[PDB]
This record gives structure tokens, sequence and C-alpha cells, in this order.
């Protein structure tokens, strides 16, 4: 096709991913393996605001800023199966730069990952998705950010994070599956000398020494921000008749109830950290109403009657999604 994963514009970020995933794929010469293409098609600027309860709590007294800007970019991947290309991964996430207020200084978080299962062979398809997100750490770290941040939440039954109608077959993983694919992809890095460590969320706050909630990096649509919401109403509903840091103590306990689930990534430690230059994207913005958010390609691909619930109807899609990636 003129209209081919191959043909949508590089970028710097994408060109790194997809030489790590083929120098692997080569390495392994497996016989039933195709080229991979990664592609970056969305890059733009965004903010995310401090919501009504922390904004009086902290934004108000000049404690905290109001905002905190990001660019937010998506990728896919794409693997040619019978000379055709399928996409079987993406991703999207936030990049909060040099010049962001702490406490989202030098940081990224992945909003939403997610895949389709006909990657061949199946036996190297984990390995795969394992490299592209080492990839993407690694990438950032060369850039400059200093933490990532993994929220492990799969998707509820039925549900679609950014693929719509996936295989019936294609089985979500449950938490603590899930929880340990992303250590199995984090020791990795680890041993590459991409990742110092990580951390549970809880651990990494007592070892901070976190003593107020607006330490905690905020980010868009992320569970933290809702959390400190409620813990504000709830606290404010509180009387007392006669004869603080009590956020603190309601974030602590929550933080320690579900510490499995959030993984925070060192990806620059020690004095190395408090050195850096300013960090300088070498990409260009990518503005493409498609592909800003999640959303708007899970109703393009229901309006089209695209599917990604087979082989062949996933083929289907991936065509018909990069015909309009070209055309918007
Ligand atoms: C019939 N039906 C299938 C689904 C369905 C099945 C799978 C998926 N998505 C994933 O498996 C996706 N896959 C991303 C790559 C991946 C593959 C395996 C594991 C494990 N363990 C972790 C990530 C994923 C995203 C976020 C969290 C967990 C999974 N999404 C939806 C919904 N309805
Ligand atoms: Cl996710």
């Amino acid at each position: 096709m003129k209209f081919s994963a191959k043909r949508l514009p590089s970028t710097r970020l994408g060109t790194f991913l997809e030489n790590r995933v083929n120098d692997f794929l080569r390495r392994q010469n497996h016989p039933e393996s195709g080229e991979v293409t990664v592609r970056v098609v969305h890059a733009s600027d965004k903010t995310v605001e401090v919501k009504p309860g922390m904004k009086a709590r902290f934004v108000d007294s000049g404690e905290m800023a109001e905002s905190f800007p990001y660019r937010t970019k998506a990728l896919f991947a794409f693997e040619e199966i019978d000379g055709v290309d399928l996409c079987f991964f993406g991703m999207h996430v936030q990049e909060y730069g040099s010049d962001c207020p702490p406490p989202n200084q030098r940081r990224v978080y992945i909003s939403y990952l997610d895949s389709v299962h006909f990657f061949r062979p199946k036996c190297l398809r984990t390995a795969v998705y394992h490299e592209i997100l080492i990839g993407y750490l690694e990438y950032v770290k060369k850039l400059g950010y200093t933490t990532g941040h993994i929220w492990a939440c799969p998707p509820s039954e039925g549900d679609d994070y950014i693929f719509h109608c996936h295989p019936p077959d294609q089985k979500i993983p449950k938490p603590k599956r899930l929880q340990e694919w992303y250590k199995k992809m984090l020791d990795k890095a680890v041993s590459e000398r991409i990742v110092h460590d990580y951390k549970d969320i809880f651990k990494q706050a007592t070892e901070d020494r976190l003593t107020s909630a607006k330490e905690l990096p905020y980010f868009e649509g992320d569970f933290w921000p809702n959390v400190l919401e409620e813990s504000i109403k709830e606290l404010e509903q509180k009387t007392s008749k006669n004869k603080s840091n009590d956020l603190s103590q309601k974030l602590y306990a929550t933080m320690e109830k579900h510490k499995e689930v959030f993984f925070v990534i060192r990806l620059i430690a020690g004095p190395a950290a408090n050195s850096l230059p300013p960090i300088v994207d070498p990409d260009p913005l990518i503005p493409c109403d498609l592909m800003d958010g999640r959303d708007a390609f899970l109703t393009l691909a229901r309006d089209k009657h695209l599917e990604f619930s087979s082989l062949r109807r996933a083929q289907w899609s991936t065509g018909c999604m990069l015909v309009e990636l070209h055309t918007q």
C-alpha cells in the first residue's frame, strides 16, 4: 500500500523503539517473525488541573501549582504477517518535562496500553511487549526523565482501552498476573541497567519521607487525584465538640492498601539526577484528532465496524486505521 505503516512519518522515538525490537527479533532468528514498525501518531501539549478539594487546600494558599503541563503521545507497533500489516500494540503516555513544577518534574506516566494477541510467533509476544516498554524507558531516561509511573490495572470484562472488540479468546489478565508481568519487564530493565530500581508507591512515599499530599505526583486520569478529592470530602464532614496532617494519614492508609498496583520506576538515581541539563524533546508536535486520547479511535472503529477480533479482521482494521491517519 501507499497507505502502509512504514509510510507514516518517522520520529526519533519511534525509530529508537523499532530498532530495539527488530534487533531483538533478528537475534532470535525465528522463521515465523516479520519486520516490526513503530510509529508515534500523536503528540500534543496539555495540562492537568488540580481538582477543587486539593486546589482549595494547596493551590489557593500558594503551596502547589494550579496545573501541570505535559506532553501526550500515542504510539503503535505493527508486524508484517503474510505480507500485510497488523497493529498489535498501542500506548498513550504523559511526559512532564524539566519546566514542569514539582512534584511532577521529569516524570513519565503511562496512561493506557493495549494489545491484540496475533503477534507471530506466540512464544515471543511477551518479549516484544517488554522490548517496547523497556525501550520507551531507556529513551526517556536518555532525555533526562528521572522517574516512570505505572498503574497496573486491567480493563474490565468486555471493555477496551485502545482497540475495539478484542478476540473472544484473548483473556484479560487478573491483577496478580499483570503485576507479575510488569515486575518481569522491570527486572529485565534493571539487569540491562536502564532502570536503577523500582518500588511500590507506599514504599517509595515512606523512603521519600512524604509528609503532605502536595508532594505526590499528580497525573491526568490517575487514581491518586480522585482518592485525594474523596478523602478531603470525608474529612470536611467531621465535627468535634469541645475539650491537621489527617489527609496525609488517609493517603498513607490508601497507599498501603493498594501498593501492589502502583509502580514507581527510578531511571536516574544519586547525584546524576540533580545536575541534569533541561529536557529537550527532539521530536515535533503531531496534531491528529483521531489519536488525541483513546476515545476517538474507539468511536471510529464502532462507526465503521472495525474489529480486532480475528487475524483477518484486525489486518482489515489496521489497513483502514492507516488509510484514516494519512487521510486526516
Ligand atoms: C472479549 N474481550 C476481550 C477483552 C480484552 C482482552 C484483552 C485486552 N487487553 C489486553 O490484554 C492488554 N494487553 C497488553 C499487553 C499485555 C499482555 C499480557 C499481559 C499479562 N499478564 C500484560 C500486558 C492489556 C492492557 C492493560 C492491562 C492488561 C492487559 N483488552 C480487552 C475484552 N473483551
Ligand atoms: Cl494500562
